[PDB]
């Protein structure tokens, strides 16, 4: 059978990343729908603009909002797009037979929204040529990021096409991780978040979340499967698209 | 000898149509600057705070503005970028070695600027699904459009991956030909635009600006020389972007 995928991108992203995937997907006769998040790829507004990762969501929810009813579908979470599918899970857990996280942060149940997120912050090494802002909001300060075309290459394109690389350099914007928002943010709950299906798919040469913090992920917060893609670097819907099809292809049939 | 190319991309895209382009450039030791007009792909402005082509082009006029003393460019201007790099070529001729008109409306020196826009306009056709809309201004209305995806699949991306064409999709926005404006602009300049080197690079299957009308606007306004894209579409850089290479690789070596 056929299955509506909802794609959802990392941040400082777009949409545009699933531009190798989507018609993978839709030419095995499955619906695709890649969402834009705010101050994401060509949506209209800046990050400034953005205060909250409620707001940073919206987009998604509103997605699943006017789904046809009775209808479900395999929400597919890319990186920070990990943290938007938990989001959106625990407002519509009805709505997804599977939470796909996709070399995603996982966050857990127990401790503050933020968590997975604070505990990748406190890694040693830095970021390369990433630039970091700050931002004062209605709630405090938010941290802005912008990333640097070096660390980008070495950590998130290792393995793509030079031409993706290229094309990131042409479409990348300043984020935000909303650290500070997430914080702040009554924990994700098990009756929502929880009840939901969730499988692991990593790459094995993902350069920016290494493989064993996102086995500390998994291992504090269990999923059904894990599975592994050969080779792909961090952006393995660029790199390895067709093989990222095949794992979501079993995913979908697994579920 | 490696050159500096400026590619500046079409209206309702951005930079980020030359991202097959600029590395096969690069990587034969040509250096490449991918302008962003405004309102266009990530640009933070809406089409509606772009009032004028002026505004439009500003980022272009910009990077030539700021470009080292006594370096000359390959100024290739897409489609509307043609407008766009006549507008450049008048303030700035002397640093421009060659003006590469790439499936490209190619302005005169005698009628307003907005001319070839205008007897384009008037072709049969339509636009299949593209959507016509207004906004009013400081100086009366300007013309917007936003493309439709059976419009762009069928006559900008006939020959382009499916990826690509999605790729589009997720990317193109709302933009304008700035048809008003241009027609209560001056005339561009023989002294200015007239005086730079131009070349047109055209490809045989560009169902956006049909062959007979690339010809009448070449017959129009004489270039140097034309150089054919055997199978492109409209989008040459997505679908065919090795010869595309080779077709500028041709013009350097021409003008060297």
């Amino acid at each position: 059978r056929k299955h509506h995928f909802v794609l959802v991108h990392n941040a400082y992203h777009g949409a545009w990343i699933w531009y190798k995937l989507k018609p993978l997907l839709e030419s095995a006769g499955h619906r695709v729908t890649a969402v834009e998040l705010a101050a994401s790829g060509i949506d209209p507004r800046p990050i400034q603009a953005v205060e909250t990762v409620d707001e940073y969501s919206k987009p998604l929810i509103e997605t699943l909002k006017s789904l046809p009813e009775n209808e479900e579908v395999i929400l597919v979470g890319f990186s920070f797009g990990g943290i938007n599918i938990a989001l959106a899970a625990d407002i519509f857990p009805a709505k997804i037979k599977v939470l796909v996280f996709l070399n995603a942060f996982l966050p857990d149940t127990t401790h503050v929204p933020s968590h997975v997120l604070d505990k990748y912050m406190e890694m040693p090494g830095g970021l390369g040529d990433c630039e970091f802002s700050s931002h004062e909001t209605r709630n405090g300060t938010m941290s802005l990021l912008k990333m640097g075309p070096k660390f980008m290459k070495a950590r998130l394109y290792q393995n793509c096409p030079i031409e993706d690389y290229e094309l990131a350099k042409m479409l990348h914007r300043q984020g935000s991780f909303f650290t500070e928002d997430l914080s702040k943010k009554e924990k994700f709950s098990e009756e929502g978040y929880g009840s939901v299906q969730r499988v692991y798919v990593m790459s094995s040469e993902d350069k920016a979340i290494p493989c064993d913090f996102i086995r500390w992920m998994i291992d504090n917060f269990n999923v059904s499967k894990v599975y592994e893609i050969d080779g792909g670097d961090h952006m393995v819907m660029l790199s390895k698209p067709q093989k990222l099809f095949d794992s979501l292809s079993a995913i979908a049939t697994d579920y």
